[PDB]
């Protein structure tokens, strides 16, 4: 694919934005909605350029790995917009005061402020999360691995050109196409962090329950 | 500074190997090994350009945030010639048999193939070690605020020049610098989940013995 043909894709197979089911007239909501858009997640990722070329074990593995820091990019993205909130759903709009909880909810909107004074675009954002899914899992894994990472890796690669080349298209020099490709990659770290953070205040998605959801019949 | 005066600097104030302190005739091997090499740390921190220009209290900050995931670096940089093993010493060169604990030196391995297979250089490592530095805690800090994070990404942006050029230094194609750039600056997602995974495993410096260790006087 090109460059401007890897962002129609990413773009075509963005996820909906789930409501939240509480009775309007009237945790459990946020993990409700997590299970929803879990099921979304698997379809997104199978879309994800190069993804379903992998083995079905490697595909679980990655987003066994990835599925948290995927949820907490995409409430990032969706409340940039909304200084001092995070959007977890159209109809659930809360502020840190209704939010161990609260500690992630800060890391959550210092990220979106980040996002924010970058003007993230959302052709950048799709790429990130990309770069997540076949990151997050790929230094946790026989020749048919060697095989599966060299393409994971060149998966990478072509979501770093596709992610400069928006840069170029956009009329940012040189030095400044480089610099903003390493300040995106450097809040991936943050968002891995908030992950491994919000992982210790969960104590799931199953393997088994992944492999279902992706072990897919024609 | 040049690029090149940035290298020679960040060389220069690379911290000592440390040995074990085991009687060589006859995990407190590993927790001395740290506390010996933090002192070591701070030292180094302040020769980071840029680092000494922050507030105590932020220096502080960023050191508390960073510290497991440089020793961790360190560790798989020392690591790197040695296949299957983790130099945690010259005379602690330990196996997988030999180490949850075993968990986390999977993760240390793999890192350390990872920085074999792309051939991680010198002059890269002590980029990527500042690039944590000033990074891990960025993102969880006035006025004076405001003009901290300015200038902490004004010297992330300074140390992304100086990989590129190291880079085009060593004759990459434009698409090859962007693309190991963004190869290097993924692996720092890993190095924070298992820096993350650590702290778990340890349940560590104060901020008052940060602070006391940082609040030198002439
Ligand atoms: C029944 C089985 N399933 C499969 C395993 C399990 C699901 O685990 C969950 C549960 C909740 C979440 C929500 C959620 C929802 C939607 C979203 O788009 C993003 C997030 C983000 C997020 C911080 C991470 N979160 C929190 O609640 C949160 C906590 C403390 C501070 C701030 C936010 C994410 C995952 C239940
Ligand atoms: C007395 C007060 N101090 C201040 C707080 C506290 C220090 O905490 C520590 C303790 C140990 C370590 C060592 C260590 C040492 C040197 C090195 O260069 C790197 C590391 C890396 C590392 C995995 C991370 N580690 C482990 O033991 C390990 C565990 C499980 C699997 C593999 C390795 C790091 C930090 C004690």
């Amino acid at each position: 694919l090109t460059a401007d043909q890897m962002v129609s894709a990413l773009l075509d197979a963005e996820p909906p934005i789930l409501y939240s089911e509480y009775d309007p007239t009237r945790m459990g909501l946020l993990t409700n909605l997590a299970d929803r858009e879990l099921v979304h997640m698997i379809n997104w990722a199978k879309r994800v350029p190069g993804f379903v070329d992998l083995t079905l074990h490697d595909q679980v593995h990655l987003l066994e790995s990835a599925w948290l820091e995927i949820l907490m990019i995409g409430l990032v993205w969706r409340s940039m917009e909304h200084p001092g909130k995070l959007l977890f759903a159209p109809n659930l709009l809360l502020d840190r005061n209704q939010g161990g909880m609260v500690e992630i909810f800060d890391m959550l909107l210092a990220t979106s402020s980040r996002f924010r004074m970058m003007n993230l675009q959302g052709e950048e954002f799709v790429c990130l999360k990309s770069i997540i899914l076949l990151n997050s899992g790929v230094y946790t894994f026989t020749l048919k691995s060697l095989e599966e990472k060299d393409h994971i890796h060149r998966v990478l690669d072509k979501i770093t050109d596709t992610l400069i080349h928006l840069m170029a298209k956009a009329g940012l020099t040189l030095q400044q196409q480089h610099q903003r490709l390493a300040q995106l990659l450097l809040i991936l770290s943050h968002i891995r962090h908030m992950s491994n953070k919000g992982m210790e205040h969960l104590y799931v998605p199953s393997y088994d329950l992944l492999l279902e959801m992706l072990d897919a019949h024609r």
